């Protein structure tokens, strides 16, 4: 057991020796998280690349020791927290509607907001902003919520949901938080119901509303949740880990300055370096596994710590390295096997428009800030800053 709350933000910051650290010793290791957590760590690309779609571990709290709350279990009812088949039947429900294709028609839209977005900004006298506050969280909250149809009223208690669930200032919020979301959901499933909608939400009603059996009242709602979330807090991160990546190293942002085709490689590239999932998502082995001598135990809780796996000099040699030019063909920043990311396709559009803006509309667009005044979240499944401020001129 290796505490992490005790390794400090300096950890949380700069994990990626102890990643190291961890892997030079063997695949699997148990150690406590910043929320007394007890959990396991998966480290090392080879051995990580092969959990992550390891029939043995499950992602079905069912095949875990560990008791989901009234809160939790409430919302667990969505395909990513499903194992086979299940998570059949639910992704191939919304898989149609986020393929490259489809997802592309989205465009002008994650086109018409991020420079709407980047206006506002531009409208700072003083020539300093917090990327965070204005492009990063405002985008991805908006494209979502113009799909599953949420009010622009209510755009806003959800960032004051996701930040309880990625670090609470007190491992209670969370739970509070999930009954809100869970609730304004339950009570947004409605105003769809009865109305003739045509986003994607009022779409998930009539299917629950014609065939529970395909869809449940539940799975809508887990849905719904799943869908919200596990896009919002990730799309995010990549956004501003990208500029904190892409402002940081000069050598590479003059050369995407001159040249802009290497943009499509660009956001390629900062989901190897830094993406914003520190860590999988919780998979539990519904069998004792054996990864080379250590050998997590039936229902234990387990996470592949994709940063490291994204540091595996074997894999992408000189891995500290943030080249554009790398070869990112190999990352797991999207997972990998059935739970792959559905949205890489509508996450790329937003990333690539976006960074393509802040470098087209943005001078001497630069960190109006230095590492030592970064602060980064301690979960160990995101990564990503508190905040993030940049000057233009
Ligand atoms: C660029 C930001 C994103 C990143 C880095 C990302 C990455 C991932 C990863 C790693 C998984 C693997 C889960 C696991 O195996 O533990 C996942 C699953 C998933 N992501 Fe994302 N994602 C992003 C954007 C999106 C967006 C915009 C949506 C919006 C709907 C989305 C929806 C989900 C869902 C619902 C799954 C379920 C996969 C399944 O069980 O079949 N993702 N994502
Ligand atoms: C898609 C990558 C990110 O993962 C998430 O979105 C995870 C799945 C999400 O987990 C929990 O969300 C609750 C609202 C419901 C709960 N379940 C028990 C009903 C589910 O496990 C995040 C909100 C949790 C973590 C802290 C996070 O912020 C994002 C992590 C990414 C890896």
């Amino acid at each position: 057991v290796l505490d992490l709350g005790a390794l400090g933000q300096d950890f949380a910051a700069d994990p990626y020796p102890t990643y190291a650290r961890l892997r030079a010793e063997g695949p699997a290791h148990r150690v406590r998280t910043p929320e007394g957590d007890e959990v396991w760590l998966v480290v090392g690309y080879d051995r990580a690349r092969a959990v992550l779609a390891d029939p043995r571990f499950s992602k079905d709290w069912r095949n875990s020791t560990t008791p989901l709350t009234e809160a939790e279990a409430a919302l667990n009812h969505n395909m990513l927290e499903s194992d086979p088949p299940r998570h059949t039947r639910l992704r191939k429900l919304v898989a149609r509607e986020f393929t490259m294709r489809r997802v592309e028609l989205l465009r002008p839209r994650v086109q018409e907001i991020v420079d709407g977005l980047v206006d506002a900004m531009l409208a700072a006298p003083d020539g300093r902003a917090d990327l965070m506050e204005s492009l990063a969280w405002p985008l991805p909250i908006t494209v979502i919520s113009e799909l599953l149809g949420v009010p622009e009223p209510d755009r806003a208690a959800f960032r004051v949901w996701t930040d309880a669930f990625v670090f609470p200032d007190d491992p209670a919020q969370a739970q509070t938080a999930m009954a809100e979301m869970s609730g304004y959901l339950s009570r947004l499933i409605d105003s769809k119901r009865g109305q003739d909608g045509e986003d994607l939400l009022s779409a998930l009603v009539r299917t629950s509303d014609e065939d529970g059996s395909r869809l449940t009242s539940e799975e809508l709602l887990g849905m719904a949740h799943i869908l919200l979330v596990a896009g919002h807090e990730t799309t995010v991160n990549l956004i501003a880990n990208g500029m904190y990546a892409l402002l940081s190293h000069p050598d590479q942002l003059a050369a995407l300055r001159a040249d802009m085709t290497l943009l499509d490689g660009a956001v390629e590239e900062m989901l190897r370096y830094e993406g914003p999932v520190e860590s999988a998502t919780y998979r539990f082995p519904v069998e004792p596994v054996d990864l080379d001598g250590t050998v997590i135990p039936a229902g234990d809780t387990v996470l592949v710590v994709l940063a490291d796996a994204h540091r595996t000099p074997e894999r992408f040699p000189d891995p500290h390295r943030f080249d554009i030019r790398r070869d990112t063909a190999g990352h797991l920043a999207f997972g990998h096997g059935i739970h792959f990311c559905i949205g890489a396709p509508l996450a790329r559009l937003e990333a690539r428009i976006a960074v393509r803006a802040l470098l087209e509309r943005c001078p001497d667009l630069a960190l109006d800030v230095s590492p030592g005044e970064l602060v980064w979240y301690p979960n160990p499944m995101i990564r990503g800053l508190k905040a993030l401020p940049i000057r233009w001129r």
